[PDB]
Formats: structure tokens, sequence, C-alpha cells
């Protein structure tokens, strides 16, 4: 019955070893749940977020399922001298980076003849420039080792759908899509292959778990996704 | 890791641990075997069908060495419903349930449009797109009959969506795979079942894709990991936007 | 006020002199609709349909018009025989073939649980292979002259759409709109350009809280036909449904 | 032979009546070249752009073609004052705003690792913010009025192609796209309709062996400012390639 809230699934080893930074991932939402499915999966994880009381009660909940390693680092993702410093303080803690969820994301409801401008900067700064901020870290990063890597950006159905008071969220969302195309080409010289999760905000009559995100998120994150690239993946709008 | 090497096909995860799952076209080395491969490599026990009945028996025999889940074949051509509707009840018969049907079944042309021929037009789209819909309603059937669920990955292409010289009646075909896949999952969710379908490129890499990593994208496709998903179509890879 | 159903505009000349042959033609649709709205731009027209009363009462109101000649050439556009014989027939009548507009479309409801080969394979002949017959036709045509020309295909919002019972309907129009891409590579080297406009249709929610007028949808047919699209060919342009 | 340039075509009344003010336009480029369209048609025309001695230059050439009105407002679209200014300017000097061509833009080359801050957001302020700017004074002035009228942003195929050193502009882009989309909806209620126009580029290319000359651009600008796309609203215009 799909109209029904179906169970998160158990692990399947997918992610084994794999040290997997996660933002925006205090408190319940796509993040920490993301974070979750990683340690289901085998993997060491990092997590961040601006909020650091709560950032470290999501450490020590995920810490507790007695999975692998959890570390929290703070980091201000409008911040690039805290960007960078979320991916060195990664690898220090944790000894490498394999996979960087790019959740962080800031909506609101604005039409565009009320729009300020500082509210317009800021949607973009949060939700597209920080994912330029962490994927030029993260490439960085991966430049200069040999084993090579995944990203995973968070995009929304919002980059395609046309929705009254939405405009600052959908240019923003839309605008990583592209920066996943885009970054995607270029990542390839350093092994890295990069892909976006793109959700709906239906066609099952119920809205997504969030657990049904994070785990297509850990799809594009393992080797099953082996050949994608620069691709995006709606969960689920029907996309055409 | 170097992206433009050719990788090792990855081991099992249990993905599909006791699901039955068939494929078709799936006799020999091509998409429908490897999918297949890559079912048993997951848990499932396996159904193959293609026309090619010695070359199927004989990719049934190679599986069941694998000493993994069972595998079954059944002769199907996916030109006649007949065969169709008869490949759906002895899945049911032979391994005692259906639960993911892989839709590989097509057919490739080279040809223009102004010369054309009526035959190898209606051809391509018979094998092409309207087997996928013939297996299709059988599956429905099926699973409209029993109280689970279970999900459908059709297998489409980056012609669906390219403008290519010569190939009008492949990629219109391809489309209408799409198409069908979107409109076939809206009416499946009153039975339980999920439609899906990976569209393979034909490089950001520098190298194409291994069977295998097509196969393996499937197998996303027909897992719970891909739970939310349907009517979606996944390109592997073209970075379609 | 953008939901109240806006009046035709008038003609601007966008088609003078060219010889347009628009496809389900006879009677209230798209058809006729298209080519009035060719008519209204300065071309000369043939219309073609099935049924040859209905198409012969069009002929005349058109022709009533007093604009560009009006000639009608009776098809049966499941038929290879036919659509070859519409080209020709359309060439013996008005001289050449400037435009093609491709309208022919079979609608259904039915789910695919449900469906019966029958309709199936009826709904893509008329809708996809009709479009592959009258393309090859046209491009044949346009082969042995010293000039080219273009074709505009009709699909539908429903190639792109999720929709309940629509799957051959949705099937039929995303395949034409990838012959439509695939047609158009190809027609480059006669000098052909191969657009399709793809309307928005009620699923039984519009952005500006009405429907279209047909003439709206035939405007935008014009515009495809006409040099304004110079540099457009294997396009396919939503009206409307804010296609990302 | 299609990969030879086409000569510009005539104009054919299409925006008579109307007042259209139009982004970047000094100079060579699409701007100006969409200013001369918007004239050919019959409309009088508000150009601007940041360079004063280009634009008067420009204003100058358009003017001496006799046709419609022609005026020149200078405007530094990275700021929201001048942006506020150039619409009330328009409205002032020509009476009215009709239509408004959003054809600012500007790229770079430069791979994620090596991007900075400061060339991103120039980038995103210059190709992306300026269009919500110019978008957000337009429906302020149509909201306060009781007719309607169109907007058409010009956004590039870099908005869906995967594309190695352009992140930022690519980004931008498909904003632009986004943005379209919204703002169409919006935009219902004060009677405007907002489209764009998308604008291919080799990669290395083309369908008919040749690049657009900016003219074809600014005629397909031309048919989404005008009343032939009637019913479209939201929607993105591949010129030319070959959007699926
Ligand atoms: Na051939």
């Amino acid at each position: 019955n799909l109209s029904e809230a179906p169970k998160e699934i158990d692990g399947h080893g997918l992610l084994k070893g794999k040290v997997v930074l996660v933002t925006a991932a205090a408190g319940t939402g796509i993040g920490s749940t993301t974070a979750r499915r990683a340690l289901l999966e085998g993997a060491d994880v990092v997590i961040s977020d601006y909020h650091e009381r709560r950032l470290g009660e999501t450490r020590d909940q995920l810490a507790d399922l007695g999975l692998g390693r959890v570390e929290a680092v703070v980091c201000d993702v409008t911040s690039t001298e805290a960007v960078d410093a979320l991916i060195t303080q990664t690898v220090e803690k944790a000894g490498r980076l394999d996979v960087l969820v790019n959740n962080a994301g800031l909506g609101g409801q604005t039409p565009v003849v009320d729009m300020t401008d500082e509210e317009w900067d800021r949607v973009l700064n949060v939700t597209l420039t920080s994912v330029m901020r962490a994927t030029r870290a993260a490439l960085r990063y991966f430049r200069g080792v040999d084993h090579g890597g995944v990203i995973v950006n968070n995009a929304s159905v919002l980059g395609w759908r046309a929705q009254h008071s939405q405009s600052h969220y959908a240019a923003a969302k839309a605008g990583v899509m592209a920066l996943t195309r885009c970054s995607a080409i270029e990542a390839v010289e350093f092994g890295v292959r990069i892909n976006a999760v793109s959700p709906s905000i239906e066609a099952f009559g119920r809205a997504a778990e969030p657990w049904e995100v994070a785990a297509t998120i850990a799809f594009l994150a393992s080797d099953y996704s082996s050949y994608m690239t620069g691709e995006v993946v709606s969960v689920s709008s029907q996309r055409a």
C-alpha cells in the first residue's frame, strides 16, 4: 500500500568504510536523516551545521546508534573561510573525505513585486553559493589525492516548477542543477562524480518520508550509480 | 581512481533478497543477461526470457552455475500478445510469484525518414514500444489479482531526447517508452506497483558505460532504495537537464 | 484581462505567397483554424481530411473569406498510398508546397491494465505514424525541387505529462516530439525546417485560468511556419504548460 | 542552403502602438539588434545600457531610421535604484511601458576549483539578479495600471548544458529560466505575460552548420513580445538547440 508511510529500510553496506560529510545536519531534517543513512550503510560520518547546540545533540543521537565514527564540525556555509575549514577539519578528524552531501538551503515566500534585495541575495547565498563553496573546497581536496570521490547535491522540484512566490528559491535551485552539471564535467579530472537529487515539495497520495530521499542520496553516493555524473534525479515528480 | 578506466563489476549487497525478477531479452551477454546476473547477485530468484530458444537455455544454465538463486527460462516473442501473456503466467507458475519486471526488449535501425519503409518503421515501434505495453499490461493484470505489489523497470534511451540523423523510428519508440512509463506509473499506484525507466547514453568520462553499470542502476530502480520514485526516467548518463 | 478569451488577431502577411497544406482540416478544429490563419497571413491553402463532404464545406467557407485560393484533397492518413497522393495532388493543384502542418491526432481514455491492442495500434497509427508518412512524402517532394520549406508538427502536453489512462496518446505524442527532432536534423540537407507546437489540454489548473482559444494555437503554428522562426529547427514549443 | 546567413526580414507590424524597453542595447549585440527589430515592427523604443556615449550613438542611429520614437536612458543594472529609475524614466519619456526585454548578461571562463566568490557573485548579479530587479520594477508599474504587457528574458542553452568552466554563467541562466516561470505565474494578476528566449551557442556543432545571426534571435523575441504568442507565459524557447 503506497499511500501508507513506509518503514525505513536496513543498511546494505553501500558505503562501507567511506567518510561521508553532510551539511545542514542539525536536528530533524534531510541532513540528519542522510547522516543516519550513511551510518546504516557502514560509513564514517561528519555532520555540519551553523546551529551548534542542536548539531551536538544530533551527533550524540547518531553516536548512540553504535555504528561508525560520528564527528560534528560547526560551519556557517555563507562563509568561505568556514567552508574551507569544514573540509580541512573533516580530513583531520576522519582521515579523509569520500562523499560530500550538500544539503544546506534556505526557502521563503515572497512575490517578485515585494522582493527585497536582502532576501533575494540571502536565499541565493545559502542555497546556491554555499554549494559552490563546498564543491570548490571538496574538489581542491580531491585534486590533491588519488582515490577520487563523490558529491551529491540536493536540489528541488522548484528548479523546474512554475510557482507563485518562489522565484528566489526556484532560481537558486535551478542554479544548483546547472552547477551540478558543469562541476561534474570538471570533476572527472579528479576522479570525482557529482549528481543531485531533486525532492518533490503527489503520485502516492502522500509526501515522501525523509528516509526515502536519503535512500536515493545513498544510491548516488554508492557504486550503484558508477556511470552517472552531472545528473539530477527527481524524487518524485515524474520529470520528463 | 581514474574514470576513463572500465571499472570492475561490484559485488551484491542484498538489494532484491527473496524477490522474483523477470528480465526480458535476456539471452546472451547483453544488457538483459547482465541485469539478470545483477538480480541474482542481489539475492533474487530470476526468470529470463527471449526468442533465441537455445541461447536462452544456455544463459539460464550459466546463471544457475553461480549457485545463487533459482534461474528459470521462458521463451517469448515479444511481438505476440499471446506469448507475452503466457510469459507472465509461466513466470508465476514456475517461480511462484512475480515481484519485479525488467522490460529490456528493443530494436535498432539506421534510416532517414525520406527513405523510411513502413515495414521497418512498424517493426521498430512494435519491438521497442508496443512490447513494453504488452508486458506492462500483463504484469499489472497479475498484480491487480494479488495483494502484494512490485516494481517495473523500463529500458528507454538517450535517443528519446536526442536529435539524431537516421534514428527517427527508434527515437520515437524510446520517447514513447518514457511517456508510457509516466502514465502507466500513475495507474499502477492502485496495485502497489512502481514504474520507472533507466535511459542509457549511447562522454563525460571518455569511456562507454559497462553493461554492468546500466544493470546496477536498474537494480536501484527495482529496489527499496528507490522507494518514493515512480514515473521517472534516469539518464545513465547524458547529463539530462 | 488574461482570463478572458481574446479575439483573433488580424493577419500580418507572415506567409504571403506561400502554399500551406494543412491536415485534419475539415469542420471545427485546430486544422480548420490553422487553415484560416494561413489565409489571413497571405497564403494559398490546401486543406485535407478523411471526411469528404465536411472537407468540401470547409473549403467553401474558407474560399468565401475572399482571401487566398483554397483547395481540398481527401486523405485517409492511415494510408501510405493516400498520404503520398496528398502531396502529389497538392503540387498538381497549387503548383508547389512550401509549408506542411501535421495536425492529425486521435484521442482516447484507457488504462494500460485494460488496454486493447486494437485501440493502441489505432492511436499510434493516426497520431504518430501518419506524421512520419506525411513528412516522408514532403521531404521526397523537396528533394526533387530547387527550394526548401517548413514543416510544423502538432504534438501535445501529454508527451510530457504523467496522466492516468492516456498512455497511448502520450506515447504517440512524445513519439511525435522525437520524430520532430530527428527528422529536423535530416531535413537541413533539403533546406527544410521542422518544429512542433505542443498545446496544453485540460486533464478532463491553467496559468490564465482559461483554456487556449484554438486561434492562439494556430498563431504559434504561423510563427513556426514564418521567417520569424528562421533559426529554429527540431524544437517543441509548449503552448502553454511552463515546460522546463 | 541553411548554412548561408539569411538576410534580416522586414517588419510585419507586430508591435504597432507599443512602447518597448530593451536593456544592454548600446553598440553592437542582441540589445541594439532587438531595439531595431522593435522599431521595424512599429513600436516606439527606449534603449538602456551603462555606456553613455555608445548608448547615445545607438539612439541616434536608430532614430535615423525615421520609424518610431527612440529614447535612451542610462542604467547600471547592478543598482536597484538605477533599475527602478529606468522604469520611471521610460514611463515619463515614452508615456507608458508595454514590453520589457531583459538582455543584460555577463559570462566568464573559470573552473569551480579556481572560482573566486567575487566573480561568482558578479556573474550572478549581472546575469540573474538584474532580471529580478527589472522584472520587479516593471511589475510594480503594470500592477498600478489597467493595461497589461509582456516581458521577454534572454536565457541561454547554458542553463541546460554541462559545460566545463561555465558553472557561474550556467547557474545564473538556469536561474533566469526558473525566475521566468515563477514571475510568469505571479504576473498573470497584472495582465502581464513573461517568457524567455534561449539562444544556442556552438560547443565546438549547430544543426545548420552556422551560428544564428543576431536578427534571428531578435525575430523570436519579437514573436514572444507579440500577440502571436498570446497564450504562452512562463515558457523558454530554444533558438536553437533542439531542446527536448
Ligand atoms: Na537502414
